[PDB]
């Protein structure tokens, strides 16, 4: 098995190319780089992302489905206020307990581990920006 076994939606929405300002936003946070390991130890086989600066900033919200979809959907998980709408900006597929982000966006260029990436292997630390904001995707809970 590779895809999503059951119905990804189709959606119709226009999205503007961005052409932005905050890769220099991106770089004024150029200093440290959160690193984490331990993420194929698995605590309770879930893993979490907190969004760090953003419209939900201070959130964190929990990868427990094989099949999380981040951006703006009916069906996505991870709600998301872009800056225009991005009916599929990325996706975090859960496989054997290993996290994959597929970008399907690329729109605003979506940085994962804070660089430009269309396909991610997760790691516990990995920061992930969408848009001008950031999420930290963290281990789960060790419950």
């Amino acid at each position: 098995m590779s895809d999503n076994n059951g119905t990804p939606e189709p959606q119709v929405e226009t999205t503007s190319v961005f052409r932005a300002d905050l890769l220099k936003e991106m770089e004024s946070s150029t200093g440290t780089a959160p690193a984490s390991t331990g993420a194929e130890n698995l605590p309770a086989g879930s893993a979490l992302l907190v969004v760090k600066r953003g419209p939900n900033a201070g959130a964190r919200f929990l990868l427990d489905q094989p099949t999380t979809t981040a951006g703006r959907h009916p069906e996505s998980d991870i709600f998301l206020d872009d800056v225009t709408v991005s009916r599929r900006h990325a996706e975090f597929r859960i496989n054997e307990g290993e996290f994959e982000v597929v970008d399907v966006g690329s729109l605003n260029g979506t940085y994962v581990n804070r660089e430009p990436r269309n396909a991610q292997v997760m790691q516990t630390g990995d920061e992930i920006q969408i848009g001008k904001f950031r999420l930290v995707f963290l281990a789960g809970p060790a419950e």
